[PDB]
């Protein structure tokens, strides 16, 4: 299940570019993306641009397609994401054991979920990219649910070797006790198309207009999956946000007011799935870099804190008195 990290030389890759025709340029400065190994370059023309060579065993050809596709339609469309660059046949290259597409460098500032206005332009053209999600779903790439974000982590979490021992019987414990609670609040009562799946601040870029990157998470899942990430603030700055991009969002689609239900259960989702994605990566040198506590106990006893309280966010206080409002 872990990854066995196979580095990738910056010259195997010009090699790889050349191979494609891909004339470069001068140099091939890299960029910091954990997934992937993503590097940029300009072309005769200085126009720069930027290859991203997918992780082996992550995702197949058939699901990189999958997404190149949405991707792709995506901006027929009209809706702010970059699809990659076609070479004579497709876009998916292949240089030695490593896949890899082109995009068009977007550039562009940091997108301020501040300001809501900015929201209402995510929430619209979310609203326009889940319509376009919504005309067919993927066949090969995940489709959100409790196997691959719970039953498989757990799973890991049990050989971990990484956990400290005799910490990680509490560990395993409040995971379980995690599982049990999302699982009894999960449903196949929503309706499930192609989502960004990673769909928070980080990856949103805007240079006069929201501009969605990475869609390597493209999963099948709900809605909501590209909507709860992106509320900050206090309870009731929150109550707004969320009211203001559905009102946007639903220019193009519908929103169903239910799946906000479905959020503490995601969020529980992507909290087991990250230290099983951590884990599985170990081998790859930037995440012991990165994420050097990752070994502590510290850590693994305030994740056993985290798990812990996010079941109760998942059930009702005793506190009973009912106070409404």
């Amino acid at each position: 299940s872990a990854f066995t990290f196979q580095t990738l030389h910056p010259d195997t890759i010009m090699d790889a570019l050349f191979e494609h025709g891909i004339r470069v340029d001068s140099g091939l400065t890299p960029l910091n993306s954990y997934e992937n190994r993503v590097y940029q370059f300009q072309d005769e023309d200085r126009r720069r641009f930027v290859v991203k060579f997918y992780r082996p065993e992550r995702w197949t050809a058939d699901q990189i397609l999958e997404e190149h596709q949405f991707a792709l339609q995506l901006v027929n469309d009209e809706v702010p994401v970059a699809a990659p660059v076609a070479f004579n046949g497709q876009t998916l290259l292949n240089h030695q054991g490593f896949y890899f597409a082109v995009f068009p460098s977007v550039g562009g500032r940091q997108f301020e979920a501040d300001n809501i206005d900015q929201m209402e332009a995510v929430g619209r053209y979310l609203g326009r990219m889940h319509q376009t999600g919504r005309k067919q779903l993927f066949i090969h790439r995940p489709t959100i649910g409790l196997n691959e974000y719970l039953i498989e982590p757990r799973k890991l979490f049990e050989d971990a070797t990484l956990i400290p021992s005799g910490l990680k019987a509490a560990f395993l414990k409040a995971t379980d006790e995690l599982i049990a609670a999302v699982t009894a609040h999960w449903r196949e009562d929503f309706t499930v198309l192609r989502l960004h799946g990673d769909c928070h601040a980080g990856n949103i870029l805007w240079r006069d207009g929201p501009m969605f990157v990475d869609l390597d998470d493209a999963r099948n899942g709900p809605a909501v999956q590209d909507l709860w990430m992106l509320l900050n603030g206090d309870k009731a700055e929150q109550r707004m946000q969320l009211e203001t991009i559905i009102e946007a969002y639903e220019e193009f689609s519908e929103f169903d007011t239910a799946e906000i239900g479905l959020i503490e259960p995601l969020r529980a989702m992507r909290l087991v799935y990250y230290l099983a994605w951590l884990m599985r990566r170990w081998a790859d040198p930037a995440f012991p870099k990165n994420f050097p506590w990752l070994t502590g106990e510290d850590y693994w006893l305030r994740q056993t804190a985290t798990f812990i309280e996010q079941a109760k966010v998942l059930q009702e206080p005793p506190l009973q008195l009912t106070p409404m409002y």
